[PDB]
């Protein structure tokens, strides 16, 4: 039913049918923290890696092509995702990696092994650290998976927020023609398109596209070839630029080696850069969020302007309750981004020389949020944003109802005339237009001209 | 293969074997954000509160005695673990919570149905809604199996707490003996007890202990019969008594009836003053792992002052590297926690009005959190704090060879004179014992007595 | 115009008329941060501590009676309020503190100088370092100042803090009869009073109230003695009881020597604990602030359930508008003390072996918590909370004409009448109750008691 | 010694010699929350744009040539920084920034009254709202003003950076030569010059700099004739087109009017972006400053790899401590950074519909984060940085003395062979290089080319 595996600390029982090994279980015991698993983009990214550093390592004459060849095959398997169950290692772990990396080295070894009709275990054949990890430290292949996955992921999150922000465009044409009140302070103002607030939602977003592509660019530069600490001593200059352009051709990425390997294996601001752009693009969401749930609102009692698709009930108490739960949602998903931002500010501080141990920790966080960020949009864009709908009627009477339609006589008349007519029409409850004819402000005919609300909405003096 | 369920919404397809329904589902396609399940802790406080109401609901009348009995047994096998896999919402989700709630009723009303030999779906017989929601919300039953799972979390972080602090108190024992070079900003300072900075570290983790153990009190308050809104509308004064009673007896805790239903609805101070709590707690220990890596740094160019236990190899690459792993994951955790103080801190000041819609993000935080922090203690004390070892000799050697030991002669002869004395000494490299006597500031006898370092570590004027 | 002093690092020129010296005008050179003082409660506190000190090691025969009591007047005169201006150094250096220890250390020589006929920077007859600062550490005299000042500013926040308190549980009263739609997910739901929303208010701040003043206890324990690492090195341990008692007498608070003053001289978590229940407080505040804000919405296009005392024009160009700027300001003095509280986690988590270097700026952040929190909880309490007022009428209006409203009645005329009643409702302009009344389904007298604000808003039939 | 002034609300008395008015006085009441002052940066952009303003409001013939001419010149003593002690309001305050924009209106209305010899407070002649904020809302004119202060204080931010980078990289040069132990987890691993540790610090400042400036890009669209929402209402578009030219001009900006104005108005994602550019660079600076603060730790049971200058006495008890108090300081500064990034994100967070209310808390921590990173990179390049320098026996000593060192001479010697050297290390005394030598394994000129300092750190054999 099990094997025997040893390291330089002693000797572990691993499950016979198990790809993985000894150093795995040992992280497995040290770091029983949250019971996650790495994402898969991570597990792929790893066997991207160790692929590419086998091509290399063969091809400079390094690795034994027979043993070589079946690394390769059992590491495709791993990018094509048929042994994501073999990763059990916490996300949440000490020993900066090393036991991220040893799982990969592990279960990639052993599966080599099981092709090539060997005994898993049988780390004389193929070994996990001299041949798996070869040419290689955590140091290196850890933090260059990461940068893979991180802009796989990213690149998904960019494609998913190009199509929420050109839903968002959409909505902003369906309202185009739709006239309601601007509010400051949640003070009643003037006039504006609720067309005009669909856009400027998709003009941030469409600045947040920009700003999160942007944050791709440090994460091209890999340490591949680094070694314990960036001094890449020992690491031939001819391995270092095959498996870079191996990383990049099989990741789809522009990888490039960075130009100080020691710059590159301790300083982590790529990725507080990467989290920035994702907390910034998460407070503009949330902010629309926020605007969308005090549209909705309601029925009777609250500013009814918008109608969001119904996409579960409310309440089992109230009759025919429904809440903006999409909306909701994306706020929660803001909120955690913000507290995924701080933790990992927090994990780049703690470096300390030649290297930042708290990566785990940084990297669990990034990841998560790109992941939850694309998760929410999408089901956010689908089920909610492309179904909203506008109560006309309701918004049309806010603007025949308002004071503030008022401003647009300052020029003519002066804002201490119409700052009397506000005051008397806010007082009274009658309407602004019948305060200006009754008192000989303006004629019917001059404020049938000026008080145009949908001419108030572009610039200009009104007339 | 599947049955079909129907809410005020539609229909929907559900797995014959599956005993969640259409609410469920539901969530399942609004919020798929996360992937991760509800923590067991939280789903068992669901079955709390649901076999409470349903004793309460028939001991008032208002329950069918022959459904209720169903309930009931049901209820117990979801305390009991029985059924975590059927709670397949997302803990980051739209609605309040209201999608918990329904994944509980669900899944007890199926079972129910299924114990009593109906069909699964026959919400005419046990109704989700009518029977296992009887005289609830998910404005009560969601923070009050909230409140009690996070009181039963709070009880075993506890536990954990006080057995780490015990061993620390054990080290420093160990300890008390061995002296060395006290540091103040990373400058050799006066001698002090290696087992004195254990003292500290147990101490400020027993003012941890105090901190959490006095945030439970706000949490024994529970809003059951608050209905929609806390008023209360409709409910049953005795219902309410009932119910508060069978809930602390069920889950062990001594909760009480909030006396203001409105502030215990809809204000959320009771969470985040659990999160400060565990905040403050782990800055303390991100504290105490920095000194731990700090005294284990070496072997040769490092300050060596303790041994870890070893527990996993540190390096493929560095022969023979072990590394801190426990302090650095207890560091991690640390990070992880600060974030989801922001995350709860930024969720609670989102409420609005009647309820804050945001729980659901703030209490799988503060749920992870908890969990989190009890899972790193247990490893840490038993993988690493109680295996330390003092380098005696060299921390000896560190006393043996400082300038600041001079402290001690300054009530005697002045600190002019010491500061001429330190500066030569550290100038020249030379002992400042050979100094003191070379110079004739005080005799081979006084200083003898002076200059005892163990004596200094001690208030006095040494003399 | 200038004077020479020296210190350890040599010899620098100190403006003539000043009572600062050599240490404190390298804090000057070095720390050119934020421009800012620190906190006139903190120079109180350091001169409660030095008058302390010196009295209790001229009383342990230490310190010369006569110099001693020079000391002391000029630790009097800091105490006062009459040297501020002269405690010039950044309340963010490096250092961790000494600069300010310093700059208490030479201003009070210095004054000792002057009172007793000498000439300022005669170090030879009143030394900064030996005699003002005789016993003690940076590591012990600027923590103890501070948990001194803390503990004072906190007795004041709490009092302010009760005052608001009281007027939110006044505003409970005065709106006690005041119905309104409550709103779940801003969603209308079922009738509440107003008066139970401030009353909410006032019971969350009363916690909060609580926690504040929960957090003075691990203030009270103080390491005066500790010198520099918690050690006592070179502190007589008389002199260590008689410093802690003058210091509990001056400041009149109740302090206590730390039972392990190597504990207390490294470990920074009396002042987490303190920021963090500022936090919480302020959460709450400013989600009370948001639903404030959320209620004076309007006048036309907005909820407008309340008034706010009008306290600045809001405009200079829409005419008549008026905002609710005194919520406002509550919402940012939150989101600054948010924003503290990270900085003073971030700082006590630095702490290294026996000393955390990080506290000025832990100790700035959290005076300055304690400060804007009292200065807006007072302003909001005289300048918004006292004249708030209901729009009654309104609020009563929209509670007829609800659905939620059914919820009183279902009980009485059971389901299917209540369903009935509710599709006439949505159909006509009517309320529930005119229906009733119209069908004969209730009498006036029975609705007057059914919906009556009280009986709609608390468990029962 | 009191004039009357008058607004919406009413009438106020205002000190017979002040600039500011009634809307000020009452700003003055509302908000008494910190005591500080808006950045004189601040105070010269709101000149610019009023200058700016009351410019294109004459062309476009909406205000008097004379009247303009004179709130102009006022506006030019505002620019040049003749009155910044009448600018009086809290940086922190309800209004959404209105009582700034008052503050600016009332001090030009009246100096401009001054300057053509009328009284202070007759707004008959010179109006802070009909003349001095013609065509405009604070909800453009403050942002306005804002983005143009931010920009000038970043442009200063980048040029000191760039100067601190450059200095960093000078003391690279200087270690080129200077060999060390690498450390990995704090554990001893390979030689890395100390060198490269001042390059990796440089290029980590290179991408620092360049974030920060990339962050301005965004900041260079105004939304100036955008007035109360973004519409535009009551701004002539030629006046718009004709304001944001002299904008640009006199705040010497690229500045650019933004293509949607409503947008502009209403979302608050060019400050936080600036913040994040901050905050990650501090996170880096913090990191380095952690390390020297290491490599200073010391005299005797520290690290001791490296000499910082000598800035201020570190102790008055312990005889001869010198501490890194310009690190430190550098600490402190980074986690302030970090919490006004929070409460820049939680003021952002919180914008609603076509206005975020809380930008006057925004732009106080921004403006502050710029202003103290600045001060505090100077002082930490002047009072530091240039004075490094390396303990290189000390670190050559060590690496002599390492296990790591093995890791250079392994290709030679064979790993056989090289165990058996590192045995040998380990129990008698001797270095790796001696005992090469000792045993004929390698020529002592073959060891001087193996384990040169720049051959032990670099890719190759
Ligand atoms: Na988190
Ligand atoms: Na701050």
């Amino acid at each position: 039913d099990v094997r025997i595996e040893k390291d330089f600390l002693g000797e572990k029982e691993i499950p016979k049918d198990a790809y993985y090994g000894v150093q795995t279980i040992r992280a497995t015991e040290n770091f029983p923290i949250t019971g996650y698993r790495i994402h898969p983009e991570l597990i792929k990214s790893l066997g991207i890696v160790k692929k590419s550093a086998a091509l290399a390592n063969m091809e400079v004459g390094l690795l034994d092509k027979e043993v070589g060849q079946y690394i390769v095959k059992a590491a495709d398997e791993v990018i094509e995702g048929k042994w994501n169950d073999q990763f059990i290692v916490d996300p949440i772990q000490g020993g900066a990696g090393t036991s991220i990396n040893m799982n990969a080295n592990e279960v990639i070894a052993n599966r080599a092994l099981e092709l090539m009709g060997e005994e898993k275990g049988n780390y004389s054949k193929i070994s996990p650290n001299s041949h798996v990890n070869m040419s290689q430290s955590t140091n290196d292949a850890f933090p260059t998976a990461t940068h893979i996955a991180v802009l796989s992921l990213l690149n998904q999150l960019i494609e998913t927020t190009k199509y929420m922000q050109q839903e968002f465009m959409k909505k902003a044409d369906e309202f185009a023609g739709v006239i309601k009140m601007g509010r400051i302070h949640l003070q009643d103002a003037v006039p504006i398109l609720l067309g005009q607030e669909f856009e400027a939602y998709a003009r941030v977003i469409a600045r947040d596209i920009e700003r999160i592509a942007n944050t791709r660019n440090n994460l091209y530069d890999i340490n591949m070839g680094a070694t314990a600490v960036g001094t890449g001593l020992n690491a031939d200059p001819e391995y270092i630029s095959i498996v870079t352009e191996h990383l990049a051709k099989f990741s789809g990425h522009p990888l490039r080696s960075a130009q100080h390997l020691v710059d590159a294996t301790q300083n982590t601001d790529c990725y507080t850069e990467v989290s920035s752009a994702l907390k910034v693009c998460m407070i503009n969401m949330s902010k629309i969020a926020n605007d969308l749930r005090l549209m909705a609102s309601g029925p009777r009692a609250g500013l009814s302007e918008i109608v969001l698709p119904a996409r579960q009930p409310g309440s089992s108490i109230i009759p025919g309750m429904v809440c903006p739960v999409m909306p909701e949602v994306m706020n929660q998903v803001a909120f955690q981004v913000f507290g995924n931002d701080l933790t990992i500010t927090s994990a780049s501080e703690a470096g300390q020389f030649e290297l930042n141990v708290m990566e785990p920790v940084l990297f669990f966080n990034l990841i998560q949020s790109i992941s939850i960020m694309t998760n929410v949009f999408k089901s956010f864009t689908e089920n909610c944003l492309k179904g909203i709908k506008a109560n006309e009627e309701r918004m049309k009477e806010y603007v025949e109802k308002s004071i503030g339609i008022i401003t647009a006589i300052n020029p003519h008349v002066g804002y201490e005339t119409a700052s009397k007519l506000a005051r008397e029409a806010d007082l009274t409850g009658e309407s602004i237009r019948e305060l200006c004819i009754k008192y000989g402000v303006l004629t019917e005919e001059q404020l049938n001209e000026i008080l145009n609300p949908y001419e108030m909405i572009h610039p200009g003096i009104a007339g």
